[PDB]
């Protein structure tokens, strides 16, 4: 429901001399705050009891909004204080989900940067492929059911599985249900899709609307539990053991691309952001991620894309070796971000930007 | 058939106030480009339409020279055009490839960064392996036919295979073959060799003629498809699949060596320069890359190694471990060539530089 | 045997004017003494033929002090040099193992950076654990023998392999002695732990005494020669293969963690510290390692910990993510390390940090 | 007469991929050129044999254009080069001169930074005082004629002189007359003004278009010959010489302002900027400098002004005091200008910068 | 009357997690708030309307508090807000006025970087000569009436004089005593010393209680007015006016003294600080200035002190000559002074720099 008229006028009664930047203290944080503070911004961290260190070690949070559980940050008592302290709030994978994605939609009364429509079309799996199908981008063949299943494929519902046949499909449908782990409800509605061989490339860009531009900011591969520990056991020891491939985030490891497959790789952002355009409008705002797979024939598939800031900006904190290229700074996205807000202040364009 | 003495005398003709630096906009030239910026140059990037948009975004190139294909290099009006901007040429990769070797080596009246003659010494694998065999280098052993296999082998002709039998190979050869990946003629050819079964370092050193001294500048490991993609898949899924590996460069991923074994990766790039003196004078000139394995006897192993720069140079663009321990920079290795191009400029040795 | 007090009046006889930086060259010390250098000091490089001229092409080293072999490190004639000299000693790897620990703790008598007697709590499997474990975290469950083996499990004493039954043990344990690579002698006193099954982080921190405080620095994956080349060997291949895993440190690859689990990586640094105060007063000084494993619950299990700095820090000399965040600093450990001393002279705080 | 749409059109062929920044050799074009180059631009310097050289030894200018004589400026042939080079002129006191004023507003066919208009208003002391006056500057007093002096008076026309009486005017009328230094037609001509006893301060401004608002980029005090020198001889000794004062600009050296002048600072160049706006728009574009004396009073007195970069700035171009303030930087008023220019590119808006 | 134990339990009740650090809109507080931007603080400027501009442009400030007229910063209303920002109060010229001393010593509720008590040390020129004459520093003789006058003098109370005889005396004070500018009351107690002959050197020493040290940060000299542009005018014209020097200080300009006598410069810092120890402990805090005048003997002859921050530092906020030594940064006194207060909360030491 939130409109924009609605948030022009929140921030209208903000005193621009005093615009912070806020976030939730997780996800992508500690360079959302640090690149802030390095954009002359003061910065304000929500956070909770037992959350909180690393964004005080680590000096990135100039106001700490302390909740009981992230789960409060819908709150009207946070929304004020956010109000208060003139915070243009940067979401994020965490904050999405603490807060809740309805409540971000129609119930969070605070600036906030980038497009907020945008967010549900990564939420969903059938508005993220529409868009990735629409802008005209490859990604991993879907199979409706089980039984169409004619090669490799990955089964997404943690509880991730591979099959090569309709019989395996079940076979691991089934261990998994007699171990707790999938419910015969998430079964039903398992998404089924060609699994992509290949090099993982989540590649981070950055659109500026002011400067009407997609930015290649960064990339990295996924580090993922146990699947990722799983493959470096050999294959004599994987086969006597009884174990199941999970696919649980738990790190980010840098990474560069083929420069030959830099056009390919803005092309997809041009695309992206040209149809995201007119599926979602303004379209894609500040920082979107196409987490994809170069196959053999070095084309690039997209599995995966986040509307907000993704993960693997962690990544590159101190800058990498595509962001450095623009002004040969240690530019992360964080930073990327608030440089976007700083001038959109000092053009008094805040409106290409905020939502 | 390219003379030094021809070349020394193009640059001659060229206004010494205003050197640029060229390159073709592919392979490493966005450090190229960025590293002749950050020393003060002005850079030209040949490109040409569809492949010049990552130069443009980079803000990395002043001077684009625009052509049909990037085969077009090699024509007189662009090497023209090359002079009249008093271009020096950067060559790598792609450059060779799109401009052809032989047109490189005595078709291609720009000056050229580096010792032309050595570029083949590359091109071959009879030459390559010369070098580093008389370098006095480990590489891996050679197996002149399919009987020979004794081991673990690599066959190399993306239509590369593994083999541990004479039964094996041509099983394997006639896979290939049935599928039309290759033919008769590459497995007539087939290079076959030694599996080394250890970690990638892909190393790049500079020689510097101006300090008369090897660099280490620093080290990635290839992120190669499908084969990183493939074993990513659990052991028990593999042998479910049909699959063929391929190692298709899509990328590259940063490394540092055990420190302790610096010594042998020094010693190893002296040996080489020492050797390429005598076989192809001058030389190992400015950035060249041994892409190695280490086994676990730590011992490095040269499977592969460029003449010029090497595309993992991309992964420290932004600096990395051992380019900063010179100054304290982000020191990239196209900057690196930059600044060796600089000083032989303003210590009026050129000719130790060019060819 | 060595006392504070006893290290305090060789500091004494000091000119506080000249303090240097010592260490061996080797292991971390290119980063260790870039870092002095970076912080004013000049630099002290104990070395030997053959093995200095990384430290002497990275300009890294103002003075060294050549040895025959590493192993004299020990030698009265080497200590006198560094006191006369006026070097605090910065401990590593290397430097435990050539001047060998037990010279370390009662016949070395130059000042050294951080808490000398909790070097043999690193020593010791057993003084390692307890500490892991007093300290409350989370490591891989002990095997008492080979017949309490119930599932997977790694069986360490380069001849560590992996077992999911006793009969397998032993089978292995046999390859590895009709092969020589294991003596009975190992074997008998093999140590047998829980294979934890996860994403390797190997998490840099840093206790500051004068600030009381856990600092994270950064963070690397191990690159271990022959495993991590062996996992990249096809599934299919690698049973037609007869090969060992190997796992000797050869490299270090970067890595950040996801974010929300700093939390918990913070809490692992605090806690340790916290114990390490108890058992070995004054504690942790210094930098230190917690080799960790995250396995899919997003639970770090410590297998490994370095109580001096660890090898890793090499993946972040021109530093690295997290070292970026306090100041937006290329920091690297060997730099914190520098300017804690640094910093501690000036305060006349020496006694809080060498020993 | 030159319009501004014939100005924006001759842009539009420009390739907008391969903006320049060119300006004349001298006045204040090496921290023009060097901030261009440090902004990312190749910068063009118009130069001549034997005033290239610093241009040259300080490697700030990519592309040199050289002319017989600076005069040469205005010609077509020189037009059409910059027009070729895509380049953006920077105007200054140099600049204004050799090309001739009305070949600037009407014959100079180039784009150019800032309002072309508002170069006149700056030529001419009537409109000059208009402009102060008008904008509520405080000015010193006008005098119509020499009997009107009734304190002390500067009289400008060098040539210069002091006088406390009309008497004493004519007596030096006549002595500078006799002595060659001036003609019957300046003198007819004089312009008399309060002579202003107070502390130097010119004051560097920018306007920005882009971002609305007059930035405090710097502050010198000129160094003038013979005038310092003179005063720089002690009274008793100055009386025994027969020697006229000499106001010749020969340099600049730093000063900053007690801080709370800033406010006076700061309404004088938004009051000249609002009234330049209404005067000749788009009004004061860029860089304007207010050559100011302080009285006793703390009262800020212009003596005169610059509508275009002041020579004074050269006194920052390593950066000052005030640059430094915005972001740390060493920032001159050339990049300042090169900002302006690539940001302005960057938003499409170069139409409220260049005419 | 305010205690310091009054003090520290004022700041006990801060969040120390979000120490802010505050002062005036002027004086020296452009370099105190960016010098604490730099240093990671959040920044509180106490500003109104009319004088607030350039803190704004300057975006130096984090938060404003804005007053009707700085007189108001006694109010408690404004001590409250500045409280609950956990503001460390950094105090100055401008600030000790407006607040009033007497206010400063016993009104003002307020942690305050530095020693309170020494504020008065400064006011009164009896303490301040005391200290100067006890700390043994030279100083210009001073002259009880104008019947010792027995060289030149100068002769303080803008309504300055100098005098060369008893008779002189009388004339001036009648002089501007007929004009207005003296009263007699100021003539009774007109402060009559030594004019010393010589150049000025007004020199900035930072105390660091945690480094027990005097460092030296830099140096400048008065830009006054009229006087400065008085000895602008030659003799001769000089003579035909009638015009009374005055001392307003305007503006500072750079300047380095000779190095030889930097040993006297230190010693002259050292004695001071060691002086002012004894008389009002804990001494000289922080930043502190030695307005001295080097006689042709190179002797430093101190006419003046201030025992806070000194407007010159203003001449170097971008850093300078002697800043620049220690690391070489950009460092301002602002930021050195931001340094210490970050590294006393680091070091839990804030007891040693506030009060
Ligand atoms: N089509 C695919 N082919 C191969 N691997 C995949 C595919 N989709 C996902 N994966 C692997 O499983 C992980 C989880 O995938 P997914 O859940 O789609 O990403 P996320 O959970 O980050 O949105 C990915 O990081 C990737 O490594
Ligand atoms: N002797 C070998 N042992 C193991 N792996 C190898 C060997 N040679 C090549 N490879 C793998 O195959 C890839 C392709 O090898 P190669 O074609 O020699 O390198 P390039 O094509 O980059 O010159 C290498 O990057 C390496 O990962
Ligand atoms: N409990 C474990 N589970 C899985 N892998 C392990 C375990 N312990 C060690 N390893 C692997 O074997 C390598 C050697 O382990 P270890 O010898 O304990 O470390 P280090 O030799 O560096 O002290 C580790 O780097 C890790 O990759
Ligand atoms: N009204 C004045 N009072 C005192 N000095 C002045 C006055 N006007 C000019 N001067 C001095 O004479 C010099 C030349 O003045 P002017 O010619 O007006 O400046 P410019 O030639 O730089 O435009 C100035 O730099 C200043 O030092
Ligand atoms: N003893 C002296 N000899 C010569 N000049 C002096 C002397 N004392 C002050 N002055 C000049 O007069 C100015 C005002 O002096 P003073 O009022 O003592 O300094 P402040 O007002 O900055 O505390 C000084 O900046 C200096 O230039
Ligand atoms: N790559 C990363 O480091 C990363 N860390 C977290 N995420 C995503 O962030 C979301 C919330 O993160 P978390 O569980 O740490 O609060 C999760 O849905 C997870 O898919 C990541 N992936 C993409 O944003
Ligand atoms: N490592 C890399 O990123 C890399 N990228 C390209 N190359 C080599 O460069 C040559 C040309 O590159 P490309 O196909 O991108 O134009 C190829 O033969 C390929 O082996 C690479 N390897 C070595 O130069
Ligand atoms: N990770 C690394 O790069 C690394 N390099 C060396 N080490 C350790 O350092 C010790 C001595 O090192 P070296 O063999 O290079 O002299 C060894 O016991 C090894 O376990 C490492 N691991 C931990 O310190
Ligand atoms: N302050 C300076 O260094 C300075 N240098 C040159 N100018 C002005 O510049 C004009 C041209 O300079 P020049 O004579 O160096 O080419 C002159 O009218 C002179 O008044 C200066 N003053 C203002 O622009
Ligand atoms: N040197 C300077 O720029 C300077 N500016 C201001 N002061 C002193 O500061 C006090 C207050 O300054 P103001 O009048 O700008 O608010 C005055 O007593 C003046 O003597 C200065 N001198 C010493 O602090
Ligand atoms: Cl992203
Ligand atoms: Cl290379
Ligand atoms: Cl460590
Ligand atoms: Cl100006
Ligand atoms: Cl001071």
């Amino acid at each position: 429901m939130i409109s924009k008229d609605e948030i022009l006028e929140i921030f209208d009664k903000y005193n621009k001399d005093e615009i912070t930047i806020a976030t939730l203290g997780s996800h992508t944080s500690l360079h959302i705050l640090k690149g802030a503070k390095l954009e002359g911004f003061s910065t304000v961290c929500i956070t909770m009891k037992g959350r909180d260190v690393p964004y005080k070690r680590f000096k990135v949070a100039d106001k700490f909004i302390y909740v009981d559980n992230f789960s409060d940050i819908k709150n009207e008592e946070i929304q004020e204080k956010l109000r208060e302290l003139n915070s243009i709030v940067v979401p994020h994978g965490s904050f999405i989900a603490y807060c809740g994605l309805d409540n971000v939609e129609n119930s969070f009364l605070v600036p906030m940067f980038g497009n907020r429509r945008i967010l549900r079309w990564e939420s969903e799996r059938s508005l993220e492929g529409k868009l990735l199908r629409e802008a005209g981008l490859r990604v991993p063949k879907k199979y409706e059911s089980p039984e169409d299943i004619d090669g490799t494929v990955i089964v997404k519902f943690r509880g991730y599985f591979i099959a090569s046949s309709t019989e395996e499909f079940y076979k691991k449908a089934e261990d998994l249900k007699k171990r707790g782990i999938l419910t015969d409800e998430d079964i039903a509605n398992a998404h089924i899709e060609e699994y992509v061989v290949g090099t993982n490339f989540c590649i981070h860009y950055f659109y500026s609307p002011l400067k009407d531009e997609v930015e290649l900011l960064g990339m990295d591969k996924r580090y993922e539990s146990n699947i990722d520990g799983l493959v470096r056991i050999p294959a004599k020891d994987q086969l006597e053991m009884n174990i199941n491939p999970s696919y649980v985030i738990t790190g980010n490891i840098p990474v560069v691309i083929r420069e030959s497959l830099l056009p390919q790789v803005f092309e997809m952002g041009d695309k992206l952001v040209a149809k995201a355009k007119e599926l979602v409008p303004p379209g894609m705002i500040g920082p979107f991620c196409l987490q994809s797979l170069c196959n053999e024939n070095l084309e690039l598939v997209v599995f995966e894309m986040s509307a907000r800031v993704d993960g693997g900006t962690n990544s590159f904190m101190n800058g990498g070796p595509y962001s450095f290229l623009y002004n040969g700074e240690p530019l992360s996205m964080g930073q990327r971000i608030a440089r976007e807000i700083k001038m959109a202040l000092q053009l008094d364009m805040i409106d290409k930007i905020i939502s």
